[PDB]
């Protein structure tokens, strides 16, 4: 009994793998990749085979790969004996027989053409899939991959990985299924000694034993549950967070009318530097995050220009009811207060309206964060805030992304860590990991370092109870790859960026999920 | 063959386990443990076997243990016939053919007699050790476990868990040594195809692969290595932070003289309701942390308070020579300006000296806090910050303790976040932990909760080179059930707070290590 695994590299969305007999792309990491996977073997003394359609073969210029053996099905091609590295058969299954002798064939690897693959598939041949999804999907295809038959489930899914702006990952299905229920907690199933005790100390203590209050996320409300040790994509730092809350989340009612379902600490990871974390298992509008962004860049108040550039988060807390509400009914319609931005550029300053000019008031980290940043990068305080004691009640609504720090890495790259007071898991959460992404990317430019790891931590995480059905929808979709996010120009100020000096390429999010606010 | 495991409790010092025919303590939780364990077995046809010296079998007071079969060691007590479920036996081997036969014997317990455990142990014929560690040592003892022989190795330590303010663990230790090198992060070794190809993932890509700038822990910087699936216990958050630096750490310059290596972003978690965090494995100052917080809670800034106290750390960045040094050379010997604590209770007050009274000025946000938090428990808001940028530039040393939210669970805890933006893992975090820990519990028994859980947020985690040695050190004990904090009395006011009010209950660390700090 030999091993059977296919290898592929197919567009995200329609699995296109070929065009006029060539990859429709030209990724080097992966032709590497399955160079490793293809030549990775336990026995020097042996070998393993790569069967492939006469077409593929032509594709590699009909050469033999190195250390391997390549096994070509074609009716017409000679069944030579010159090349000892190739041998030609006349249907896939007589190839197969590679199993039944050749011990000198320690794996076999099924490497393409949309004919093999599908007859790979359909005749249940293969055992393994390991699928490099490439994130372009508006170009010509005229070979495809088939769709993975059911008797297979992922087990594994890279981070994404970046080449010529390309987003990519690596994920690899195994043709399971003799199971039963099975935990989720990849934690258990080590060593019963230690399962049945944490079980048995579990039920003499209770929600006395912190693990009871940490509960691990049941199967039905785990995404993509098949991937238990491979969740390596960062999308599941949130997806998981989401699980999480699910979980364990306390309900309780707050200021809003709608109650929610909330943990207190929890934290989320996410890479920059070769992917931008833009959900995909949800369409997520950049354009509005931007414009908010840079609204607070300019130390901007005023809730009318948002709503001019048709971004209306902030209407809500800016209407003239909830201003009257919270004690502020003297202000202007949209006039939002010493909030965000006016901290970031006027820390302090002495707030009168929206319309005021505050030029010269107030201490301006932003602009400090840039001048540390750049000339002590080794620096400890790298750090911005938007939580002031002293004006907190003018403020339409307090600070929740309350602090951040910044770290400049050796390698010159820049990371961001963020402390999130109160985090709407459903409806803004997604918006602030693509802002403080962008922040930094933007920060980065502009003191000449590229994105490095982008880290946030939640205070009081929680889902508003009226997202539950949206985000259960959202929680039955498997992530795609991230897409790459990148600026058409070097800025020279921070504050002169602009929507059209931002590229947001190879983003293919699942449809968006509508999901409404409480004011 | 049938397993043999050994059930014990044991004072965590000298292995004390019985005087005067009884147990040297009484905790219901641990008897409900051994009955769940010894009780616990697959066939519902079966049964399991407990071993027992003769003057253990007097201790239950020589009736059945219910659903399970007593085996008696005793060289005169009859062999009966009555109780069937009570069977004697002469020596220990000739007992151990419950293996031999009774195939209506699932597994056997050898339950006791400092006898009976030594031989166990001495004739191998014990598979696994179900270890109780109990918190209390100086009380007397005439009964004891024997050393645990070198072929058994811990697989797991519980949290700490506490009755009648006692502190106790469980661990198992299980007889295994038929390895090699072994892999310590617990995610490999789950399926090889997972394993093989992030590995050749991270051959193809390198520093980009974010996987490779987060390499665990290796084998020889891991505390208690053996335990790689059961790392309850949440010293070890600290523990493997400080390994997962040792890994990663990048070699960076600072203000100081001293280089550090640090990682950025990084999160510890300490349960609160059955224990308190103070480091066992090394002895740490509690009198010193608890001096330094009223000094905070009071609002006080002056460093010779402190010295007064006999408490030091804050004499470095007090000297007149260091004062000088940064631009403050116009400040008194030991004025440390601003720091925690006014901006605790004076949040943008305009500092002039430490001798001016500042009553009424800036925010009192410590007041507030404790206000809110009764007030309003599910509030989102209840937050306390140090960071103020109008302020660094007069204080003696920017805060490190950034900022901390407090959160009401649902059923009266209260539990505490923070961000720390710099951390000097070696020196200061065992304090920073303990520190805020009592905090918590401070506030929580002013607004009539009690303490939850705690959760860290570090930006730049760090360890001074100079520290490498001692870490190391630190790094080879096992730690030590947490011991328990309490209060002798209800305060009023948060500020009326004394020495004499604690009470450090259980605390038996291992030898102080000596660390010198960068000024
Ligand atoms: N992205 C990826 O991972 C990969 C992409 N590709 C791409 O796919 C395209 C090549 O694949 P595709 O066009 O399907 O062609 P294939 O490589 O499957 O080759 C098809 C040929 O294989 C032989 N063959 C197929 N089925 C049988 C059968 N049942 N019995 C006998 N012979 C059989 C026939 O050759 P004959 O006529 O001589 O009898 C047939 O013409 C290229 O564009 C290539 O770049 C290829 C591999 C991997
Ligand atoms: N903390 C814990 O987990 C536990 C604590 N304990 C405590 O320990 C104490 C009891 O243990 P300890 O004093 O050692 O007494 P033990 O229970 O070992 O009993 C000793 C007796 O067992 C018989 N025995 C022992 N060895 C042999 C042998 N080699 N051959 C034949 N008979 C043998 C003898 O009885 P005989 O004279 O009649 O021949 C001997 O007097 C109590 O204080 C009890 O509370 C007990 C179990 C667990
Ligand atoms: C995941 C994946 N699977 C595949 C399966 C079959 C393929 C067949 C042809 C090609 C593209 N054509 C060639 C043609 C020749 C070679 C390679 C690829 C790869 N390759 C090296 C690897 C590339 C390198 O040297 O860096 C090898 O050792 O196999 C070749 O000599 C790609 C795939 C992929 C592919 O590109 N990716
Ligand atoms: C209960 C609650 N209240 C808020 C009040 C103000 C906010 C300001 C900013 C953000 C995070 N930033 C953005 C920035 C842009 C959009 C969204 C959030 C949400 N969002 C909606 C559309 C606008 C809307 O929902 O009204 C969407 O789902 O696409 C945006 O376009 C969240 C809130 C929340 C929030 O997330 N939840
Ligand atoms: C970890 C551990 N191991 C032990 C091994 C042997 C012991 C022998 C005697 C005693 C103390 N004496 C008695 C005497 C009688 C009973 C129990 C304990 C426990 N027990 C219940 C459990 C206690 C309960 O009912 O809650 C049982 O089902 O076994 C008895 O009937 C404790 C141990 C421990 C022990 O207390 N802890
Ligand atoms: C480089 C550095 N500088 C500092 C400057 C001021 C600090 C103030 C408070 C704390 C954290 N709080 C405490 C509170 C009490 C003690 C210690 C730290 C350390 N410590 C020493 C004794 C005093 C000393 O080291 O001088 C010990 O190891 O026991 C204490 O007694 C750390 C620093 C650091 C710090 O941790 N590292
Ligand atoms: O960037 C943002 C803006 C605020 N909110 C959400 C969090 C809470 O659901 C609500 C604020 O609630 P309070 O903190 O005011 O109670 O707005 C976000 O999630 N992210
Ligand atoms: O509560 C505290 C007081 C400060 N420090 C340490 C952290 C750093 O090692 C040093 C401050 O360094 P900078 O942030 O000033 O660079 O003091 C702590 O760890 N905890």
């Amino acid at each position: 009994e030999k091993n059977v695994s296919i290898v592929v590299a197919a567009s995200v969305l329609s699995s296109g793998i070929g065009i006029n007999g060539q990859l429709p792309w030209s990724i080097s990491e992966d032709l590497k990749f399955f160079s490793k996977i293809t030549n990775n073997k336990c026995d020097s003394n042996k070998k393993n085979a790569l069967i492939m359609g006469r077409k593929t073969w032509d594709s590699i210029g009909r050469r033999p790969l190195k250390n391997r053996i390549i096994v070509v099905i074609s009716s017409s091609l000679p069944q030579d004996e010159a090349d000892p590295n190739v041998v030609v058969f006349r249907n896939l299954e007589d190839s197969i027989e590679n199993l039944m002798n050749d011990d000198s064939i320690e794996n076999i690897f099924v490497c393409g053409g949309e004919s093999i693959y599908r007859d790979a598939l359909k005749d249940n041949f293969v055992d393994r899939i390991y699928l490099t999804r490439v994130a372009l999907e508006d170009i010509e295809f005229d070979t495809y991959f088939p769709e993975i038959p059911e008797t297979f489930l992922p087990v594994y899914m890279s981070q994404t990985f970046c080449t010529k702006n390309i987003s990519y990952d690596f994920m690899i299905f195994e043709k399971q299924e003799k199971k039963t229920l099975q935990n989720c907690d990849p934690a258990r199933g080590q060593l019963k000694s230690i399962d049945d005790t944490v079980d048995l100390l579990g039920e003499i203590f209770g929600i006395r034993k912190m693990g009871n209050r940490h509960k691990f996320p049941k199967e039905e409300i785990y995404n993509t549950p098949s991937i238990r040790f491979g969740r390596e994509h960062y999308e599941f730092q949130y997806l998981d967070l989401l699980s999480r809350v699910l979980e364990n989340g306390a309900y309780r009612e707050n200021r809003t009318g709608i109650s929610t379902y909330s943990i207190f600490g929890q934290m989320m990871r996410f890479d920059m530097r070769e992917s931008f974390p833009l959900l995909t298992t949800k369409k997520v509008a950049i354009r509005s995050i931007f414009e908010e962004l840079i609204w607070f860049i300019k130390g901007d108040t005023n809730g009318n220009h948002l709503i001019e550039k048709k971004v209306y988060i902030w209407s809500g807390n800016g209407s003239k009811e909830y201003l009257e509400r919270i004690g502020l009914g003297h202000r202007e319609e949209n006039d939002l207060g010493p909030i965000y931005g006016f901290q970031w550029r006027h820390y302090n300053g002495e707030y009168k309206t929206m319309h005021d000019d505050y030029t010269g008031v107030g201490v301006d980290q932003l602009a400090k964060l840039i001048e540390t940043l750049k000339n002590n990068p080794k620096d400890r305080r790298h750090i911005l805030t938007a939580w002031n004691p002293s004006a907190l009640s003018q403020m339409a609504l307090p600070p929740c992304h309350v602090l951040s720090q910044y770290y400049v890495t050796n390698d010159n790259c820049l990371s961001c860590n963020l402390y999130q007071r109160s985090c709407d898991l459903g409806l803004g959460s997604p918006f602030n990991i693509a802002s403080y992404a962008i922040l930094t990317m933007m920060l980065a430019q502009v003191c000449g370092y590229e994105p490095g790891e982008l880290a946030i931590f939640i205070g009081d995480a929680h889902i508003y109870e009226n997202h539950l059905t949206q985000l259960k929808e959202q929680l039955s979709r498997t992530p795609r790859p991230f897409p790459q996010l990148k600026f058409k120009r070097k800025v020279e100020n921070i504050e002169d960026f602009k929507w059209e000096d931002i590229e947001l390429i190879g983003y293919y999010p699942y449809p968006t999920i509508k999901m409404d606010m409480a004011v």
